[PDB]
């Protein structure tokens, strides 16, 4: 009948390294109906069982499985989870799917909301991935072994054939580049113009052992564990300190670029877009995601009313020290 959904879980007690890849986080293969989809890193926790080993989690597993397993700082924990449940999670039940659509997420909700998991193209995942391909293309989800053997080529050519900042502000840039030439609904806009930039130094702040305090690079032997295969490095230790995406603003400016997209249903046709959000106007954003809930959920009235108004706030109370400050918006007012 629904569930009544708990506060998100503050920052670990203990916020050093530690062996993470351990004897109760053993990596396990898939068995017939677990789920994986574009990220790596929730990829990586459902398989060594820091998250539930089908891939469906609430949101308060996911916040403490990425504290737990990568020390990822409590907030940008909370910016991303609360994003990923209001679009593509199940709000009654409180359960989200870290890929597609499952039954494991419960009853669907009313449309055109849909609880599809993070797979779902368009408003969080999107495009100019690392190692996945735009959904154009015909998979958002699955490991890409050509993009892959770009990250390997621009690591070689710039990295000393590891992946460091240098790597990412070259990488970002071309990536985008091969959209703009080869998609011809290429997307870089709003959220994913946000969260393209974070993405390319998260192998950086949290793939790297945290071991290792001077000239953090990551090595493709790594790389390839955590993308591919969502294992673990042996004796892999976590970050020494919380950490998200230290290093993005230098990765934009690499390559200054502006939101946008390609227009008309044609390559090679970028268009600026001056409304979207970009990284000196944060809580366009924040409006934005506001709104996109609104479209899916146009007339809630019950359980699902209170629990949409609770993950909203859930969700500001992270944007609001993320993004240095949003009015809070209450779209189906108080409870
Ligand atoms: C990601 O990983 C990559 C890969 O590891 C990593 O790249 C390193 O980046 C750092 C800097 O970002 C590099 O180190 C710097 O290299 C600068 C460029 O060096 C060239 O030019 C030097 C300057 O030459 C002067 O004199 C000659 C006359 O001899 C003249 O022609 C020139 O015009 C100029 O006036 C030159 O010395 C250097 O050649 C030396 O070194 C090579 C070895 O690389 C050797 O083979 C040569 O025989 C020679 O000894 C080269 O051609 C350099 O200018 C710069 O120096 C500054 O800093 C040092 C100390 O930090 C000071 O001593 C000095 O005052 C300078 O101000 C510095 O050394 C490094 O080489 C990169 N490594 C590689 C492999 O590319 C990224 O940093 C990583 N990214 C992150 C974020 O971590
Ligand atoms: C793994 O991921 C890769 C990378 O995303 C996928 O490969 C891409 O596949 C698409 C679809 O076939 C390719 O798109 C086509 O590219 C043509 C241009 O490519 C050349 O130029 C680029 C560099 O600019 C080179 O990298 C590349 O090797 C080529 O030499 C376009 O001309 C095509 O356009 C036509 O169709 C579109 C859509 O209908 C129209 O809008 C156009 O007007 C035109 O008629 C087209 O976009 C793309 O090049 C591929 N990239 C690479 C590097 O391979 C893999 O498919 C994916 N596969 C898996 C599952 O592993
Ligand atoms: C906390 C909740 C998290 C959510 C909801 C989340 C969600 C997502 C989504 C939807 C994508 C795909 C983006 C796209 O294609 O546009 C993605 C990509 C990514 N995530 Fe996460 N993520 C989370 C946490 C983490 C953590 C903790 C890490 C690292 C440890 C991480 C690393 C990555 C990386 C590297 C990518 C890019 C993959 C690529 O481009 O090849 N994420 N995430
Ligand atoms: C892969 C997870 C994406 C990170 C969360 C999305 C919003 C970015 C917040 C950081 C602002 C600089
Ligand atoms: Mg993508």
């Amino acid at each position: 009948q629904g569930v009544d959904p708990p506060p998100p879980p503050g920052p670990p007690s203990f916020t050093g390294t530690k062996l993470v890849n351990d004897a109760d986080h053993p990596w396990q293969p898939l068995r017939e109906g677990d789920i994986r989809g574009p990220c790596p890193g929730l990829n990586t926790l459902a398989s060594h069982g820091y998250l539930p080993r089908d891939g469906v989690a609430t949101p308060a597993q996911i916040i403490t499985a990425t504290q737990e397993g990568f020390n990822f700082e409590n907030n940008a924990a909370i910016v991303a989870t609360y994003l990923g449940h209001l679009l593509n999670g199940n709000l009654v039940t409180d359960l989200l799917s870290i890929g597609g659509a499952t039954p494991k997420t419960g009853p669907p909700p009313p449309p055109p909301a849909h609880a599809g998991g993070l797979n779902v193209h368009g408003t969080f995942e999107g495009d100019a991935g690392m190692t996945r391909a735009d959904e154009f293309f015909g998979d958002n989800h699955s490991f890409n072994q050509t993009l892959f053997d770009k990250f390997v080529d621009f690591s070689n050519r710039y990295g000393g054939g590891f992946y460091n900042l240098t790597v990412a502000g070259e990488l970002r840039y071309s990536r985008i580049q091969d959209s703009i030439a080869t998609n011809p609904e290429f997307q870089f806009k709003n959220v994913r113009f946000i969260t393209a930039y974070g993405e390319t130094v998260f192998p950086i702040n949290l793939f790297v052992d945290g071991r290792v305090t001077t000239d953090r690079k990551l090595s493709m032997e790594d790389a390839a564990s955590i993308f591919r295969d969502m294992r673990f490095p042996d004796d892999f230790h976590r970050s020494a300190v919380p950490a998200s995406n230290e290093g993005a603003d230098q990765v934009l400016a690499a390559h200054p670029w502006v939101p946008g997209g390609n227009a008309d249903n044609q390559v090679n046709n970028y268009v600026e877009d001056p409304d979207s959000a970009d990284f000196t106007h944060l809580c366009r954003l924040y409006e934005f995601v506001v709104g996109s809930v609104q479209e899916l959920y146009p007339n809630p009235t019950g359980i699902l009313r209170r629990n949409l108004i609770k993950n909203l706030h859930y969700w500001w109370t992270g944007v609001n020290v993320a993004f240095g400050g949003c009015d809070e918006l209450f779209p189906y007012g108080q409870l």
